[PDB]
C-alpha cells in the first residue's frame, strides 16, 4: 500500500499480523529502490518502529527488519551511525537465531555498517568484541568469529590489526562447545592466510594454547603455505 517513508511509518504501529508482514516485504522493496526517496518527517520514526520487528518473536519480520536496516544504511553511510548503539546489541543476538537466513542477513548487516563506512572495520569489530567472545549462546560465538574472517578477507590487515584478537581466539580453542573450537581453529588458519609466520611464536608463547594444538595449528599452517 504505503507511496513513502511517513505512510510506512503510520501503518506499522497498528498494523495486525496479517499485514504485517506485507508491509515488511514492501518496505524493504521500497527502500531498495534508489528511484524512491527516504524523505520522512523524523527518521528516527522508522528505526523506532524497526525495533520491535527485529526484537520481535516473528523472524520473518525480524529478518525484513535486518534487510531494511541493510538498505537504510546502504543509503545513509555515516549518518546511520546515530542508531548503531540502539540497532547493534540485537543484530548481535540473532547472530544466534536458529534460522540460517536469519544469521545471513544479520552477518550481512554488519558487513554493510563496514562497507558503507557507518564505522571503521577496526571500531565494529572491537565493538562486536565485547559482548560476541562471551556471548551465552554457541552460535553468536562462533557466528562472530565467522565476521573476523569474513572482514580479515574483505579489508585486510590495513584496516583490520588481530593481533590483539589472537588471546581471546584462542580462549575459544578450550570452548565447552565443539563447534566454536573447530571455527577457533579455523579462524586461527584465516588469519594465518594475512599475518604469515610471525603468528607461530605468538601461539607459542600462548600458555593458554596445549602444545597438542600448538602442533595441529603448524600442521595447518604448513598446509596452507603449499597456497
Amino acid at each position: 500500500k504505503p507511496s513513502d517513508l511517513d505512510g510506512f511509518i503510520q501503518q506499522m504501529p497498528k498494523a495486525d499480523m496479517r499485514v504485517k508482514v506485507q508491509l515488511a516485504e514492501d518496505l524493504v522493496t521500497f527502500l531498495s529502490d534508489d528511484t524512491n526517496s527516504i524523505v520522512c518527517t523524523d527518521m528516527g520514526f522508522l528505526i523506532d518502529g524497526l525495533m520491535p520487528w527485529l526484537t520481535g518473536s516473528h523472524f520473518k519480520i525480524a529478518q525484513k527488519s535486518l534487510e531494511a536496516f541493510s538498505e537504510l544504511i546502504k543509503r545513509l553511510g555515516s549518518d546511520f551511525n546515530a542508531y548503531t548503539a540502539t540497532v547493534l546489541p540485537h543484530v548481535i543476538d540473532r547472530l544466534g537465531d536458529s534460522r540460517d537466513t536469519v544469521r545471513e542477513k544479520a552477518q550481512l548487516l554488519l558487513r554493510d555498517l563496514m562497507e558503507h563506512r557507518v564505522l571503521p572495520p577496526q571500531a565494529l569489530i572491537d565493538k562486536l568484541a565485547t559482548s560476541c567472545f562471551k556471548h551465552k549462546n554457541a552460535k553468536v560465538r562462533e557466528e562472530f568469529l565467522q565476521t573476523i574472517v569474513n572482514a580479515l578477507h574483505e579489508y585486510g590487515t590495513q584496516q583490520l590489526s588481530v593481533r590483539v584478537y589472537i588471546p581471546p581466539v584462542c580462549a575459544l580453542l578450550g570452548d565447552p562447545t565443539v563447534n566454536v573450537r573447530e571455527a577457533a581453529i579455523q579462524t586461527l588458519v584465516e588469519i594465518y592466510k594475512h599475518v604469515g609466520d610471525r603468528l607461530r611464536p605468538d601461539l607459542r608463547r600462548m600458555d593458554d594454547v596445549p602444545a597438542s594444538k600448538l602442533a595441529m595449528l603448524e600442521q595447518k599452517f604448513d598446509q596452507v603455505k603449499l597456497e
